């Protein structure tokens, strides 16, 4: 008897890339879910044996060091984030990133994105460091959205930034193609001062990068060139781990490093 | 003519612990204010000249390594968790800890804590892994605090836990030790199965540990022995690097390293 459906989908929880596993193959679901349950018990064994570091955690570090002997600054800036902030990002209510954020008190949201805090960062360090300043911050941010196979809720960007001297698009494009050769992730970048560049793996878009200046900068207090962009920490893992959904990326209680925890 | 009380809290801002300066000297608040600024953005060039590390990271990957290297799986949960599992950790809505959570949806709040997606991971991966399980959690929790002098309303917990073997309270006491002593804070523990017990610098409490079981573990699946603690990442670089004000460790776009940011 041929698989259901259900059964299909509760395998292809237990599945992971590379298996080399056959479903159309004659046995029963029973067998095919007990063997399954075998390796990812073994995988997780292996895990707790020898390295312990969480997927999320550990590209975090790796992309933190990366950046650090690059010359950029670590920023932690806040997760809750005034709501002026959005309307400042020229952020309308009309507009359709207006219903994605998620708002807290009267005053304040999760950030939907690092740019605000950052942009405050630029404009503060430029009393007290040296030309170029470069800055980066990773962590959480926050959208509501239609989710399925690519976005998240929750999930975590990367947004570096250099502000004066050598703000270029080569050396945008120069820092986002060592970042990637360096992750080993494939990617192209698409795009025609002012312009937007969209890193691209497939279909799938891994960051939106910007060679400023720009209009909005005025608004932070910034008049000087600079460059940046933000990738999702998330899409990097699922692109760089081969994983079908983006939620086995995820901050998540159902996935650990991409293995079923509901075993 | 003496200072007043707008400028010293001008200068205290400023002021960096064994700076050596002194206030009531005879010096116009001008000058004060002027070799502050000057010695804060030289902490901020050495920074980036050298390390380019933010406190908070640091300790976080720090604390990390810690625990990855004396056998604990590293977590990395989500930070927005449903209501129902605050109502499942014994917080009533007569509580004070109640009034102190950020509700986002009709389903939703930002965590107050670790423990009930902890639990989860331990029930969850007790199916997997071999006696005794040992997990942590590093990340952001969210209280609406009368914040003041050593409150955050946005702040980083650590939560490590075992369950299993070994849980007794001279093994959790024993973990602490090293912990702290390895990051080199002092303190004692106060307290009297069900132990709370109080981890103290003076009269500030770094850390609230338990040894289990507890009644509310059986509300979370978990019928096995356990010892687990949480500790302030903010309260620790507090008494790390002698911060008066607990702002100074905070996620903040005021202060970088406890270096002001308004220079
Ligand atoms: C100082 C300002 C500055 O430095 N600006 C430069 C930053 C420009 C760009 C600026 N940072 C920007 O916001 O674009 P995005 O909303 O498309 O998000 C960027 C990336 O986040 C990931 N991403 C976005 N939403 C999601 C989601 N719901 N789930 C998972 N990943 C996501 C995805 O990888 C996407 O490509
Ligand atoms: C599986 C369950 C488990 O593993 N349980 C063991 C954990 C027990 C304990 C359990 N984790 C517990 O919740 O106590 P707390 O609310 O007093 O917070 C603990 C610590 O967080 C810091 N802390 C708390 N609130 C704040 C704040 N508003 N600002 C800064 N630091 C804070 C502070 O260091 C405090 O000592
Ligand atoms: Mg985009
Ligand atoms: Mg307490």
């Amino acid at each position: 008897p041929a698989l259901t459906k259900s059964q299909t989908d509760r395998l292809e929880v237990l599945l992971n890339p590379k298996d080399e596993i056959s479903l159309n193959s004659g046995k029963p679901f029973r067998e095919l879910e007990s063997e399954l349950l075998s390796r990812r018990k073994k995988d997780l064994q292996q895990i707790y044996a020898e390295e312990r570091e969480n997927y999320l955690g550990k590209l975090e570090r790796e992309i933190t060091r990366f950046f650090v002997d690059r010359g950029f600054l670590e920023i932690k800036s806040p997760i809750l984030i005034p709501l002026e902030y959005i309307e400042r990002m020229g952020i309308d209510n009309d507009t359709e990133l207006s219903k994605q954020i998620f708002r807290v008190d009267k005053n304040f949201c999760l950030r939907p994105m690092l740019a605000p805090n950052l942009y405050n960062y630029l404009r503060k360090l430029d009393r007290a460091l040296p030309d170029p300043i470069k800055i980066f911050e990773i962590g959480p941010c926050y959208r509501k959205e239609s989710d399925g196979k690519e976005h998240l809720e929750e999930f975590t960007m990367l947004n570096f930034c250099q502000m004066g001297s050598g703000c270029t698009r080569e050396n945008l494009e120069s820092i986002i193609t060592d970042f990637l050769n360096h992750l080993g992730i494939d990617f192209k970048i698409v795009g025609d001062y002012g312009d937007t560049l969209d890193v691209m793996h497939g279909d799938l878009e891994l960051s939106s990068a910007v060679v400023g200046p720009i209009p909005l900068d005025r608004e932070w207090g910034i008049d000087k060139p600079w460059i940046g962009a933000g990738f999702g920490l998330e899409r990097l893992l699922k692109v760089k781990h081969d994983f079908k959904n983006i939620k086995r990326a995820a901050r998540s209680e159902s996935y650990y490093n991409g293995i079923s925890t509901n075993l």
